[PDB]
C-alpha cells in the first residue's frame, strides 16, 4: 500500500511532518512529492525544497522525499500508489482540495484522495505565513524543522 | 492488517453511504460499517432494520463487516482494535463539524486516525435527512437508494 | 408567460421576503409566493393566517398570487405551471443547504429553474426565526416587518 | 470605567469559556459573565447551578461578576450600563450566527458594541453541547473542564 | 427581457455553457459579455476568448456573444439588460459576488443579480484549473467544447 | 488603555473609518497602523496612504495614523499596545485573521486580537473593489473619504 503526499512545501513546516507523520502510520509507503510550482513562483528552488524535506523526514522510515514537474495523477501512476494524501486545515483549503481531487479523480479513477487533519498546533500555519513572518525578522522557530528553519534565515538574510 | 470504522446512523443507508465504503475498502484491509443506535436522533429505523438493510446492501463487499453499536464511538474502535475512522465529507457545513468531532477523538483516542472520504459529485448534495424528507412528501427518492433500502422506505411510509 | 414561484414558510412575513418577491415581480411576469404548511417547523402562525398577513403585505403587488400548499415544493411547481424557482440567498450557511435542495428539486424537476435573488443590506441579516426570538423575549422588531405583521406578531405575543 | 458583559447559557461553563473571560478582563474594567435562563434551550443544569458553577470557577478573576438574566440580552445589556459585548469567535458557523446576532443586538442597542475574542487553539473544537455528549456516552471529558464543574458534571450522570 | 451573463471567459468552459444555456431558457436574450479584464494577464486575447465562445454557442440561438472593458453597470445599460447571471459553485464565489451584487446594484438599482447553480457535472471545475491540468498534458477534453480544447492545446503547444 | 488598527489601508475607506471609529468609543488612544505591504504592490505609497488616513480622520481626537514595516507584534509592543484591532467583513477573511491572530498570540502572548463587525452599509466592500470599479470611471463617491475620492481619482487619470 504506497500512498502520496503531494504539495509545493515552499519549505516544508511542522504541520507538513505532522500530516506525512500519520500517513506513515496509516500506509507502508509514503512519497512525499514535491511539485515544482513555477507558476506559485516558490522561494526555494525545487532541488532545495527537495533536500530540506529529505533532511526534515529523514527519521521516517518509510518516506521517499520526490520532486515532480509531471501532472498529479500520471506522477501517482508511475509511482504505484493509489492513495493521494493532502492535509485539510480550513473550509477555503476545503473548496479547492474538491476541485482538485474529483479533478484528480477524473484523470485517475483509482487514485483515491484522503484527507487527514493536522494537530491544533499546525491548524493555523502555512507556508506562506510563515515566510511572511520570517521576512519580517519573527521567531518562527516554534514552526520548522530546525534544517529548515536554519535554512530559510539564510535565504532572508 | 488495517482495521477501518466507517460509523453513522444510516437511517437509511443511501448510495452516498456506499460509495463511502466501497472507497473505504478499496484503502483498507477489513471496513467495520458501525451503525449507532443514535437514539438521540429518533431514528426512522430501528437499529436492527438499519443494520439489516446495510447488510444486505454491503453483502456484495467481501471486507465489510455490518455491526451495531450503543457505545461511545471511539470506546466501540478501542474494542475493534480499529485504527483509521471514516468519514464522508460532503460540504464545508460538515467539515467544521467533522474538524471538532476528529479533535474530540483524538482526544479520546490518539492511536485512532480521522481519515476523510469524498463522495462522487453524484452523491454530494444527498442525506439521509434530505432523502426521507423528499420521500415524507411523496417526493421520488428512487435514484438515491439502494432498491433493498428503496423497498423498506415505501414500506415504512405506507404507514 | 414565464411563470415563477417564491416559496417558503413565511412564519411570518418579513421585509426581507417582500424584498424578494418585489424583485421576482421586475423580473417574471406572474409571481406566486408559495406558504408551505412546513407542519414539520410547528409554525407560530397558521396556515391561513400566514396567507392573508402575505396577501395585504403584498396587495400592492400586481402580479403576485398568494397561495397555500401542502404538497412538495415541486409537486406543486409542476401543477402551477411554473418554470423558474425564486430562493432568497442570505449568508453562506443558506448557500450549502440551498444547494442541495436545489440539485433536489433538479432531480425531481429538470425543467424547473432554480433561481437565486439577493436581499438588500438592510435584510441581510434577519430572519423569521430570529425576529420572532426577538419578540419573544420584548424585544423592538417593528423595523423588520409589514406593518400589518407586526400587529398580528404583537397580539399574538400579548397571549 | 468600561463595563463589558460575556453572556451566554454556559451549560455548563467550559475551559472556553474561561480563556474567553479571562481575555476580558484584561481589556475592560469589570466583565460581567451574564449567565442566561435560556429555557428555550432546555439546560442541562439549572440556572442557579451555572451561576454557582460560574462564580466559583470565575472567583480567581476579580473583576468578574457571574450573574444571571433572563431579559433580553440588550435589556439587560442596557440596564447594567454596559457598552462592551463579547462574543467568542470559534469557527466559521459561529460567525455567521454571530454577525446576524450582532447586527440585531447594533439595532435594539446602537450604544452597545459588539467585540469578538479569539480563544486559544486548544479550546477551539469544543463546545458544551459537544463535552455534554460525550460525557453523555461515558467519554472522558476532564480535560475540558474546570474542576469543580466536572465534578458537578459526573454527579448529574450517576442519576 | 434581456439578461447578460458577463465573465472573463478564459477559456469558455462546459460550466459556462451550463450556465448561458439555462438563461437562454429561462429570459428571451441573453448578452454573454466577455470582460477584458487585463488585470488577470488571461491566456487568451480577448478577440480569442470572444471567437471560442461565438463557436461554443453558435447552437443557442438567442446568445450574442461580445467583448467589453467597461463598467459594468454601464455595458449592462448599453445594452438595455435589466438582469444580470452570475453562475454559482462555492462557498469562496458566492462571498464575492455578493459584494460584487451590491457594487452593481449601488451603480445601477434596477440591473437585477440573478445566481444559477451549475450541474453537478461542472460543480468542481474552473477555467483556472481546466488550464492547469492542461499545462501538464493532461486530457480536459471532458470540460471544454472542442472548438475551445483544440484551441487551448494549441497554446500551450 | 492603547489599541492598534493595522491594516493596508491601499487606499483606507468607510468601511475603515467605520471601525476605527467605533475603537475610539471603545479604546483611549487607538494607532491606525499603514503596514507598507510592499508585497501587495499598493497603489499609493505609504507617505500617501498616511497623508489620506490622517486627513480621514482628523476630526476623530484620540487617532494617532502612523506608517510602518515592522513585525507587527513588534510595533505593538513599541507602541505600548495590547490590543489589535481587526475588522470583521466575511468568512474568508475570517480564516486568516484567525492564522493571523494565533501567529500574533505567539510572538507577543498579551496582545490581544479583537474583532469588530463593520455597519451593513460598508460589509460589501474593500480596498481593491472600490479601485477596480474606479479604473472602470465607475462612481466610488459613496465609499470614500472626500479627500481619498479626490486622490483616487487623480491617481487613476
Ligand atoms: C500541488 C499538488 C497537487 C495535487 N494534485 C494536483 N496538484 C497540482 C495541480 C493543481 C491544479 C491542477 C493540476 C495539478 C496537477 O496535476 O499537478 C500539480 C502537482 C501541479
Ligand atoms: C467580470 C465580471 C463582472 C461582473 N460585475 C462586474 N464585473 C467586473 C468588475 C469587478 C470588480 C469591480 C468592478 C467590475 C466591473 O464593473 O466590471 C467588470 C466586468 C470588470
Ligand atoms: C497587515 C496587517 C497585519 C496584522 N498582523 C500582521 N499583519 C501583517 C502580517 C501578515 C502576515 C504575517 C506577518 C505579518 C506582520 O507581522 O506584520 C504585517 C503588518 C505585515
Ligand atoms: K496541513
Ligand atoms: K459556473
Ligand atoms: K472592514
Amino acid at each position: 500500500k504506497r500512498a502520496i503526499y503531494p504539495g509545493t512545501f515552499d519549505p516544508i513546516t511542522n504541520g507538513h511532518i505532522d500530516i506525512v507523520t500519520r500517513a506513515t502510520q496509516m500506509f507502508d509507503h509514503v512519497i512525499l512529492a514535491i511539485a515544482a510550482s513555477p507558476s506559485k513562483k516558490p522561494m526555494f528552488t525545487l532541488e532545495e525544497r527537495v533536500a530540506l524535506a529529505q533532511q526534515a523526514t529523514a527519521h521516517l522510515g518509510n518516506v521517499e522525499v520526490v520532486g515532480f514537474s509531471d501532472l498529479m495523477a500520471n506522477f501517482a501512476r508511475n509511482q504505484h500508489a493509489t492513495v493521494l494524501i493532502r492535509g485539510l486545515r480550513a473550509v477555503a483549503d476545503f473548496e479547492y482540495e474538491m476541485q482538485l481531487a474529483h479533478m484528480n479523480r477524473h484523470l485517475m479513477p483509482e487514485l483515491e484522495s484522503v484527507f487527514l487533519m493536522p494537530s491544533k498546533e499546525w491548524s493555523f500555519i502555512s507556508s506562506s505565513l510563515v515566510k511572511e513572518v520570517a521576512r519580517h525578522q519573527g521567531d518562527v522557530t516554534h514552526f520548522l524543522p530546525e534544517n529548515v528553519h536554519q535554512a530559510l534565515m539564510a535565504k532572508l538574510a
